[PDB]
């Protein structure tokens, strides 16, 4: 389809509100609450029973499965995570299993029955390559790369997941990933998600995300480096990359510190702005709507505070969301950067599709600056009226030399408009 409409939630299941037992029961009950919040893609972190032998915390990591095949009992049963993406589907939504297939936990049930599947040491036993509830899988394996299509393919055939989030570092080669889609996009066109910078990649995948851009922004906020670090690198990054390729958008997920540690209130509203109206393809990592800055615990047990009061980070998020999930500017126009006067404090770009647009001005330092933008390529004289997006007010630009100069501060300007 047009990946460009998804709109991605990640979920830890394990963590979420309920009894243990009852994980997906909760989720499933939590579907309107992300369908009405403008979410279409639930992510979900692995689901898979965790490795006994060098488990770390009491619960283990979610990375380190011990059981490609079962759901850890501890979140549900089958019937009722095949319960749950029935309910996403009815819900007009799509279901996302993280596939964690680079490594296997040391007492993974693969370990006895196929050492040969893995890395091997001096003596024949299995083993990692970097120094531990884990072991490295060996991909020269041909018998081991048909066991991972068809464990793919159950969980597809078995419960209807829409796509798959896989782990691509380590050890695994392009050609098993080709070999994947290979044997099973004839079986349903997923949503094949990676972690990666790669640009062949895309050859296998449709949607990638990496942490270039994130640092770089992480920078910016912590007042390490340029904001235009952070810009310029995504005003760039197309040239990295083929041409029909996405990049996923995110301020955290389960891998990262939550990002209401950094910025105070105000100036995240910037960032969401950012988030929900830049080009690509944005990830709410479960919590950050209720701007929550308490840490993921993901080995010990936890239970994430979701509802969560309905704060204004809440309904920015929903406004945002919704507002994307009903237009199709983001889904079909062109997104172009706006150099501007002040490129150590805002950020700036243009939507075209082809009579609306969406001037998005932001200025996360919140403090009253008076920027001026370039309009050159189009265009050098007019008034525009535009609403504001972010909070419904009334704003108007004037464009007189083929520049435009724009009070900001505080609050993000989403300047959606109309031209004939």
């Amino acid at each position: 389809m047009n990946l460009k409409n998804l709109i991605i939630y990640e979920a830890f299941a394990r963590a979420y509100p309920g009894e243990k037992g009852k994980k997906f029961l909760s989720l499933e009950k939590d579907l309107e609450r992300l369908k009405g919040m403008g979410i279409n893609t639930v992510w979900l972190m692995p689901i898979h029973p965790t490795g006994v032998e060098g488990r770390k915390g009491t619960l283990g990591s979610p990375y380190a499965i011990r059981d490609y095949y079962e759901i850890d009992l501890l979140i549900g049963t089958k019937g009722d995570f095949k319960k749950f993406v029935k309910r996403a589907h009815e819900l007009n939504m799509y279901v996302l299993m993280d596939m964690v297939l680079n490594h296997a936990a040391v007492d993974n049930v693969l370990v006895k029955k196929h050492p040969e599947w893995f890395l091997r040491d001096e003596n024949g036993n299995p083993t990692r390559k970097v120094p531990s509830d884990v072991v490295d899988f060996d991909y020269s394996n041909g018998e081991l790369r048909e066991y991972m299509i068809n464990m793919m393919r159950y969980w597809v055939e078995e419960f209807d997941v829409d796509g798959f989030r896989c782990d691509v570092a380590g050890l695994v080669p392009l050609d098993f990933w080709l070999q994947a889609r290979k044997n099973l996009d004839p079986v349903k066109r997923l949503i094949w998600i990676s972690e990666t910078h790669d640009p062949y990649m895309y050859q296998a995948f449709d949607i990638t995300y990496d942490y270039d851009g994130y640092y770089r922004f992480r920078d910016f906020i912590e007042g390490k480096n340029s904001l235009r670090e952070y810009i310029d690198f995504l005003r760039m990054q197309d040239h990295m990359y083929p041409r029909g390729y996405i990049k996923m958008r995110f301020l955290e997920n389960h891998d990262q510190p939550r990002v209401a540690k950094f910025l105070s209130r105000e100036s995240l509203m910037h960032w969401i702005a950012f988030l929900f109206t830049v080009k690509g393809v944005p990830l709410v990592h479960n919590g950050q709507e209720y701007a929550l800055k308490e840490d993921l615990d993901i080995f010990n047990e936890y239970t994430l505070p979701i509802p969560g009061e309905e704060n204004e980070i809440f309904s920015l998020h929903r406004k945002l969301a919704h507002y994307r999930y009903k237009t199709n500017v983001f889904s079909n126009g062109e997104m172009i950067f706006i150099r501007n006067d002040q490129p150590e404090r805002v950020i700036s770009y243009l939507w075209r599709h082809g009579n609306r647009f969406i001037l998005c001005v932001l200025n996360p330092l919140l403090e009253n600056t008076s920027v001026t933008l370039d309009f050159s390529g189009i265009w050098e004289n007019i008034c525009i009226h535009s609403k504001n997006v972010f909070n419904d007010d009334i704003v108007r630009v004037s464009v007189k030399n083929s520049r435009a100069k724009i009070k900001v501060g505080r609050e993000p300007l989403i300047l959606s408009f109309v031209l004939y």
